[PDB]
């Protein structure tokens, strides 16, 4: 939020994400509620919107687009973090017949060029793809990623749901050094802290993004009741909300955990930020571990 | 078959290999229909026979015999592999009181000269460690593998089922590379596009063998409805059978598998290269992907 | 172990190691009775102890401390192996709100000093974080280590319980070479030989340490009479009782791994070199491993 993270040389986020992936899921995507969403995020020091080519069946990039096309330097303020490589029979892509992977050269090229047109820009600041790709030609994709930063349409590149052996292979055939793997990350997602997931990305100095922070609501409704009593202890010691107890959870992980929180709820996008006031010491980070797994530590 | 494959500087194989496990379990196993079978696969440029000490309770190499020592120049038109490392009471191996595995130097050196001498000829093309042995000792094997290419006794060697793990602790002792690794992949066994097995050979730039690559029968036998409705279509289609989709499905991946069909059959081998006559574009080859795994990507 | 086993030019330890773990659980705890312990040892070539900080709730290595005062170089006879990184509510640290784990230089040279001040001596021979820590900070551990050893109140540093990337992320911190890593290996904990965890030490050339040899117990426990019924045939055939076969089969492997042996029984202890005597041979073993799988390797 106010604290503000260096993925690279180019590429500095906020160390709190605001998602997009439920902007055209709202009943109001007028130009003038986007603007007031991102200027709700701005206000807390959150300026890195998470987008996809995929959001909203492919419209999440336009009605932000609606919002910046709008409002003239707007865009200068935020960073802009895209994705593609999904395919999926929805929008723009209805034609498919199944929904599937494209890591192809030509897919990546027309998505950004999608991307930078329905948002209005000549540029975004990260590009991901999307989800691992059975089908990879790492070879056609690392080139496809190293020729869009050079023609300077992408200020860096990352990929999103990769195992280590996908990034690994991806990184082999690529110049520049993808900055970031966005993986799904909470007290409810907690196996890749011990799987080698975020060991890998540790070891290589990437701070993973971290999608569904909080368990995608699951948290709060009614599954993991001792969680959230310690959630509300902790939030009442310290005066925030249980969210804010668990962003910071994720925070306090020397990996230097990126959270991406996606809510059209201008109140929660308001309190969005009270998690880097939370103090969250060794002992209590272990106490939340062990109540969302319900085992004691080996 | 039309196509060939450099595994390395010294080893060129047909794309697609013939499996000779079956070679004993043929009602004739006479010199004749040895040729027969053999002269069938070099019609379509299927030059690559796949052997292994243990295939037909140890005998399928003095089979194979049979049929090259009848016809001296048969030998000079193909290439042989053959494995070694499983230990099976069986045969000239009756004597074991289990099944186990074998990586020494000692039983590396006697099951090469079997195969030698079943054969009839003084060289192998490919020699592969036939199982991951939790038991070997890698110098030990390393060093065996090594004198064994050094002798002119194997033009090349490599390995079978290994995981990462196991090839990387393998090759750490030799100086020889390991050329492929030849382990199960098939519309039915989709694990390693996935798990890192496939990701960990791409990335190192060797070429899979891929064994059952019809699921080993269980394709066709009518539990997998939703699969062979899209093979069969697509062969209706292209003019093929089910099967040569089904390999040519393996054919598709951008790393170079090279599948090994089994069949005693000699119309079946007559038709073994209509695979590489196959066209399979990415969205197909999600479709097929999606009806084997049973649902959508992620 | 009359055998002797190099994990650096700095520290050999004994082949098989007196595990301690249960020294607080004997009614008898008393200088003299550790005396007659470590006395049993020594006198087949047992020279290694195998402790840990929370050991009996933090109070085991100050009753190993009680036999060592006692017997004035008693301590220049063995070498000592300790633990720190696990902090249950328990003895000194009985005001912990949960079992959680602690890496911190703070928390790692305190536990030091305890043990140092405990066990009477001015250095151990060994020391291992004792588990993988979610929160580890690779940086602060890996210069705390680092510092350790160059005081000298630590000959070596290692690991226990690591996964492969956790013991690769905590080494990429540090510049002395973490020696050994003590897993879980017995025939009732086998998912190491096959699983990347001991190729990859193998490869690295790391002998590991073996703790729980026998389940802790469970091997004899009812659910593992297969298993049991070999190990006493086995025994009988050579003089040995059940316990010696099973040491002697993770003795065979060729990664060298260091068993760790914890029973407070003088008669067991006074019989735990016997597991050297055992000729295991590759088929034996593979009997073994097989009633550890439940079906016949692949």
């Amino acid at each position: 939020a106010m604290q503000r993270i260096a993925l690279s040389d180019k590429l500095e986020l906020s160390r709190i994400v605001y998602g997009m992936w439920r902007i055209g899921d709202d009943a109001d995507t007028s130009p003038a509620h986007v603007q007031a969403k991102i200027e709700a995020c701005l206000a807390q020091g959150i300026t890195t919107m998470d987008q996809a080519d995929i959001y909203g069946g492919y419209t999440a990039e336009a009605i932000l687009g609606g919002g910046l096309k709008a409002a003239p330097g707007l865009r200068d303020k935020i960073e802009i973090v895209t994705k593609c490589g999904i395919v999926a029979p929805a929008g723009r892509h209805s034609s498919a017949r199944v929904k599937h992977y494209d890591t192809t050269a030509g897919h990546i090229n027309v998505s950004v060029e999608a991307s930078l047109r329905d948002m209005g820009t000549d540029h975004v600041d990260l590009l991901l793809i999307h989800r691992p790709d059975p089908l990879i030609d790492a070879e056609e994709t690392g080139k496809a990623l190293d020729a869009l930063v050079a023609s300077g349409k992408v200020k860096a590149v990352g990929v999103s749901n990769f195992r280590p052996w996908d990034f690994s292979l991806l990184q082999s055939a690529m110049s520049n050094r993808l900055v970031t793997n966005q993986i799904e990350m909470s007290l409810l997602a907690t196996d890749t802290f011990t799987n080698g997931d975020l060991a890998y990305l540790q070891e290589k100095r990437v701070s993973p993004m971290a999608w569904s922070p909080l368990g995608g609501g699951s948290l709060f409704s009614g599954a993991y009741g001792g969680t959230m009593a310690a959630l509300q202890r902790i939030g009442k010691e310290q005066g925030v909300d249980a969210t804010a107890v668990a962003i910071a959870w994720l925070l306090r992980h020397p990996a230097k955990i990126v959270p991406v929180l996606g809510t059209n709820n201008l109140e929660r996008i308001r309190t969005a930020a009270d998690a880097l006031r939370v103090t969250m010491d060794r002992q209590t980070w272990f106490e939340l571990y062990t109540l969302a797994i319900g085992k004691e530590v080996a």
